[PDB]
């Protein structure tokens, strides 16, 4: 299995839990710190980037009903620029460039509570697929299903609705939807943590997903696993290998990595590339910081690089 070594440089640092890469609509760049604490209470922060200067700061600091977040995970929207937070202990939050946040959903559409997220991933569709690692949300104590198989997926859909698609997960973390040519959804890729697996799910439409299968082997018996992931533009994925030192690089079709990158440091989270560009920005939990480096080619367009009004 052939592995690469490129130059990694350094853009920030002290960002306890670094997680959640993302760029808005304007280029500007965001990462949350979940892992930011307060007399042992959670008061995770979601962070602007001065890419210039690597000066950081703190835009907002979720808090509902007096209990903290642990934001963990980021998409941008496309039809406003404003962001979709997974948040570990509040569900999925909604936040404005400004600070301002909303929370979308209590509970899902069967009225059952909702659990904490971690990450997501918009479909072209404008739907929004979330992994939910942790037990239900804020009043109820905090709980993660690292070593029982409580996780779920959701998916937010553009009508609206919080729908539970699947559960029994084993800590999903990293999610990616594989588009076709067209620009349709095709698949879904779920990471689960522990198990050194990556799953799939064919999508049929909004919400509803088919034919779970084993779609990817993660290496390594080391302590983690596949945590965040995206596609470059040839629908190679690239996923963090959390504890293992490397991100392992997907042809379309799974299985077996056909590639891995080495990282200079054994815990990449996340990751996200610039719009338009070969770079790929890293977060990593073993100095907590946020890295650089030049890939093959460019990445998968994100859905808020994409066109509402577009005529190709
Ligand atoms: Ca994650
Ligand atoms: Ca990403």
């Amino acid at each position: 299995i052939p592995v690469i070594e490129p130059l990694f440089t350094k853009v920030t640092e002290d960002i306890p839990g670094a997680e959640g890469p993302v760029f808005d609509k304007n280029g500007d760049f965001y990462i949350v710190a979940p892992e930011v604490e307060v007399n042992g209470k959670p008061a995770g922060e979601i962070l602007r980037i001065d890419l210039k200067t690597g000066k950081k700061t703190v835009i907002c600091k979720p808090e509902v009903n007096g209990y903290g977040g642990i934001p963990a995970g980021c998409q941008c929207d496309r039809d406003a620029n404003q962001l979709f937070v997974a948040d570990m202990r509040l569900g999925l939050l909604v936040v404005q460039t400004d600070g301002t946040f909303e929370e979308i959903a209590k509970k899902d559409s069967e009225g059952r509570r909702m659990q904490g997220c971690n990450d997501c991933a918009f479909d072209y569709e404008g739907n929004l697929w979330i992994t939910a690692p942790a037990g239900e949300v804020a009043p109820a104590d905090y709980t993660r299903s690292m070593q029982e198989k409580f996780g779920s997926i959701y998916c937010f859909t553009t009508d609206g609705q919080m729908i539970q698609v699947d559960t029994a997960f084993q800590f999903p973390n990293g999610i990616a939807v594989r588009h076709m040519n067209d620009g349709r959804p095709y698949q879904l890729i779920v990471a689960e943590t522990p198990t050194k697996k990556l799953w799939s799910y064919d999508i049929k439409g909004p919400a509803k997903i088919e034919n779970k299968k084993v779609w990817g082997h993660i290496p390594g018996t080391h302590e983690g696993g596949a945590d965040g992931m995206d596609f470059d533009e040839d629908n190679n994925l690239l996923v963090a290998n959390w504890g293992s030192s490397h991100i392992e690089v997907f042809g379309p079709d799974g299985g077996q990595p056909k590639m891995r990158i080495r990282c200079p440091f054994e815990k990449p989270s996340n990751l996200h590339f610039k719009p338009q560009t070969k770079t790929i920005f890293v977060t990593e939990h073993e100095n907590n910081a946020v890295w650089k480096f030049e890939w093959q080619r460019n990445g998968k367009k994100q859905y808020c690089e994409t066109l509402k009004f577009g005529i190709f």
